[PDB]
């Protein structure tokens, strides 16, 4: 599958991450990421998909070595770390036919698994809305635990 690059944005106090909401199959919460277009550098794309999807510019802000990347099904997804972000940004789409909503949550709430059917003897998950994001959850706690302490 073609590689796809966004960020983990956090604010200042580093409790909180940058999620946004799509339409239909991409309906839930999940990191501003994208596909990487012919020719183009790993961090270009990431963002240029974070200014489509959020309309805040990370150019400025990309450490090149700090993301987490996961290869999920055989699709690599690499998403740049860019923390001390002020939570009052302002936050606007270019595109409303993409992006339903963009919401800052916090860390320490957000799953890091999905649940599974248990109670009911049922194999599986449960839905969970933070499907996508999930992946990252724990990576991206054990890093900052790493970086920041
Ligand atoms: C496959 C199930 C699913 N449900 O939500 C998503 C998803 O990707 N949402 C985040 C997102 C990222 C970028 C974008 F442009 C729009 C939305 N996937």
């Amino acid at each position: 599958g073609v590689p796809t690059y966004g960020a983990i944005i956090l604010d200042e106090t580093l409790e909180n991450v940058l999620l946004v909401q799509g339409y239909l199959a991409k309906s839930g919460w999940g990191f501003p990421k994208g596909k990487v277009n012919k020719e183009e550098a790993p961090h270009d794309c990431a963002a240029r998909e974070v200014f489509e999807e959020t309309g805040f510019d990370i150019k400025d802000y990309i450490c090149k070595d700090d993301y987490i990347e996961l290869r999920i099904n055989d699709q690599l997804a690499r998403l740049y770390i860019i923390p001390g972000i002020p939570k009052d940004t302002k936050f606007n789409p270019k595109t409303r036919r993409e992006i339903r909503n963009i919401e800052w949550f916090s860390i320490e709430k957000l799953p890091c698994h999905r649940n599974d059917m248990t109670p009911k003897s049922k194999l599986g998950l449960a839905p969970n809305k933070f499907f996508m994001a999930i992946p990252f959850i724990r990576p991206l706690r054990d890093w900052l635990s790493r970086r920041f302490g």
